């Protein structure tokens, strides 16, 4: 559409992530692979706020934002991914989320919600684009025989109005999470994912803030695949811009021009899994390309890397109370240590099959 939120902006740098690719970079011994991944640095990532403690975090990024604007005469853009949900992953065999429906988990939730708006408030110059709860709205879907999910349909649903109407307040570009072509692509499933995205920009206002979805978050699908990855054999949808090209005019017929922005840090190097569902440190992974707003679409407004390269996905260490079985498969990296944390040879693969190269 006429607004696409990075136009005209600067994207703010991580710290967080150069300092871990600073970090990373000292440790690579081949001096040529070591100045490729440093450069990684000067790629933009969202930041993930995926626990309360993050927040005080998100306060430092929004006024060194501020203050690079002021210094270099442009505006900064601050992308960040909201990211716990009471009950968080429903259908995961184990989940790191803080909070639970039980122990009082929406007004957490909404506590939470309650603390990044008095940051973002406080630095209206700042540009912020987010990404609504990975892994929550999908499971509504496709998952609802999980017990878990059935039960934590309604606070699904009300955490994540009152995320929207509450950012939109403070003039925050909103992408929902809505899996990838592999979950909801199925062309069975996109009748349904249209109807479920349309009633909740529906329930929040339908604010212009709601941008859209994103898309391939965490995951490693092509864009645009040259000849369908043999995982996704049965679904017509065998890239993201099928699943994009599928979805986009349902959600334009119940009246929201929405568009889309599309995960695509590991998704370099394709043919990788030995099965559709398998997401946890795929082994041989790549950087795929880079963030760009050339992306070839009337519905996609940017290329992202919402995932961070490098940070590890799982552990495969059977006896962790984190421990998550997928994380133990063939086409899964090992060993891995515990999710979020650095994983140093996962990153130099990374690196050395960057498609394209770095």
């Amino acid at each position: 559409s006429a607004n696409n939120p990075w136009t005209g902006f600067q994207i703010f740098l991580s710290p967080y992530y150069a300092n871990e690719v600073a970090a990373a970079a000292k440790q690579i011994t081949d001096p040529t692979l070591s100045s490729k991944a440093a450069s990684v640095a000067n790629i933009p990532t969202f930041t993930w706020l995926d626990s309360v403690a993050k927040i005080p975090d998100l306060g430092t990024y929004l006024a060194s934002a501020s203050a690079l604007g002021k210094s270099t005469g442009t505006k900064q853009l601050v992308q960040i991914v909201i990211y716990d949900l009471p009950d968080r992953d429903c259908a995961a065999k184990a989940s790191n989320g803080e909070f639970s429906i039980a122990n009082n988990g929406q007004a957490n939730y909404e506590n939470y919600i309650d603390q990044i708006v008095a940051q973002i408030q406080q630095f209206p110059d700042v540009r912020v684009v987010a990404v609504i709860e990975p892994d929550s709205l999908a499971n509504l879907v496709t998952n609802l025989n999980v017990q878990k999910c059935a039960n934590a349909k309604t606070t699904y649903l009300a955490c994540v109005n009152y995320a929207l109407t509450n950012l939109a307040k403070v003039g925050v570009y909103m992408y929902m999470d809505a899996g990838h072509a592999g979950w909801l692509g199925w062309p069975a499933n996109l009748s349904p994912a249209a109807q479920l995205f349309t009633q909740v920009w529906q329930n929040a206002g339908k604010s212009p803030f709601i941008k859209g979805l994103a898309t391939n978050v965490a995951n490693y699908n092509a864009l645009q695949a040259a000849s369908p990855d043999p995982i996704t054999q049965g679904n017509p949808n065998y890239d993201e811009i099928h699943y994009i090209n599928a979805l986009a005019p349902l959600l334009q017929q119940a009246g929201w021009d929405a568009t889309f922005i599309v995960d695509q840090g590991r998704s370099g190097v394709q043919n990788i899994r030995q099965q559709w569902g398998d997401w946890c440190n795929i082994k041989g992974a790549g950087f795929g390309t880079r963030p760009t707003t050339n992306t070839g679409s009337q519905f996609i407004d940017s290329i992202v890397w919402v995932k961070p390269g490098g940070e590890c996905d799982g552990t495969s260490n059977s006896s962790s109370p984190r421990y998550d079985s997928t994380c133990s498969l063939p086409d899964a990296a090992q060993p891995a240590p515990e999710a979020g944390t650095w994983f140093q040879a996962y990153f130099q693969t990374l690196v050395s099959a960057a498609n394209p190269p770095l």
